[PDB]
């Protein structure tokens, strides 16, 4: 099945941060509307934040994590969670090798701000 | 029901990161063990890193979140997610105020790293 | 927090089902707008299905599962859950004595149906 | 990444329920330990309960679902879900088509019981 990919409701902030847990470097891609919309990069085996920013899902709503490894894309796992009807959290984990923990590249996009 | 309350696996390290969405400065506590391990504080209502750590999980594996606005407890509600039965999250949103919004702030826990 | 209250898009086709797991009988309520859409009422401490019905989210789009023993209100906890960006969860549990299983009462919503 | 197979503590009792939603009669398979423990069968478009049983996850707490139609296994989704602590929820979802919907059989695994 298709991950990584979220409906959010149109021109609403929401934000989205990266951390690495791996010895590859690792290149996150965040896309709305299907273009690049951030570009993230960082290596660290101890969960060192890669990025964050504040975007726009604009007049589509679509929002798209990729994330990449030596320009091979790395699988992705996510899902979206809300809490008391209000608070969501759309995650996503990437794998880039072998050992399936699934933790080299973690996405936490979450709206809304303010 | 309690919340902001989650059972790790013992001796294992956790990433913490806290995220402030309000007007209010937040304070967030870790307690690791029922012991205050981290302590973030920040002011924005734009999505503001305004802490992150790699902690370890202690004998118990009890991590426990608190959300206070200068002394005064936030409301809080909370889950875990675990996706491809490997990557966890535990997820925390709080409200310090009336609008029901419960991101004033947010909290993510990951596991494992490395 | 406010637990147990979803919002679902308008005019749609969902799955609610209650589980039991307490030796008092369980009293289950499924409003939507605030209305009566179904009522449950069983026991099981084996995780007995006490009730299942698809209905309609209506013009509103808001839904409430209600928990109660002899009128007074079980305390509840809720979060949804969508997966592939496509299928979502709305999920219940309820305690309605001292050993906080939560499990007293389950009610999970699904949808899409079809 | 590996959909539908999940980790419960050892010697539990769960529940696994599944849901019919697709004009191709489901098959759902529920291993324990890498052995079948429970099969349902059905045919529905509105949300029919097509199985739900209890089981105990033994000593390696290893359970299973696998959900084909006619003998070809369903592309499946996935996550677990804690709420407050200590309530459950194994959820899987299955296409056996291509809309895509991932209805087409839906399995909730629950615990604890009693
Ligand atoms: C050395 O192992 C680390 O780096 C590899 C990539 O080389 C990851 O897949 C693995 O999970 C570890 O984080
Ligand atoms: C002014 O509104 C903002 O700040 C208050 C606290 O004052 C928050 O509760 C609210 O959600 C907004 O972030
Ligand atoms: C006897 O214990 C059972 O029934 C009570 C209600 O009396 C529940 O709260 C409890 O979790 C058990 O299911
Ligand atoms: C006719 O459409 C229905 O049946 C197909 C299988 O034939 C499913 O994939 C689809 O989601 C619908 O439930
Ligand atoms: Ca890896
Ligand atoms: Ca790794
Ligand atoms: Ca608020
Ligand atoms: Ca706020
Ligand atoms: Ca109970
Ligand atoms: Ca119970
Ligand atoms: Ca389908
Ligand atoms: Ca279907």
């Amino acid at each position: 099945a298709t991950q990584g990919v979220f409906t959010l409701p149109a021109n609403t902030r929401f934000g989205v941060t990266a951390f690495a847990n791996s010895s590859n470097t690792q290149t996150v891609n965040v896309l709305v509307n299907n273009e690049t919309a951030a570009t993230f990069s960082g290596q660290s085996t101890n969960n060192a934040v890669i990025g964050t920013q504040v975007l726009n899902s604009g007049s589509s709503g679509k929002v798209q994590v990729q994330v990449s490894v030596n320009g091979r894309p790395s699988d992705l796992v996510s899902a979206q969670v809300i809490l008391t009807n209000e608070l969501n959290f759309a995650l996503v984990g990437s794998e880039d090798g072998t050992d399936n923990d699934y933790n080299d590249a973690v996405v936490v996009i979450n709206w809304p701000l303010g």
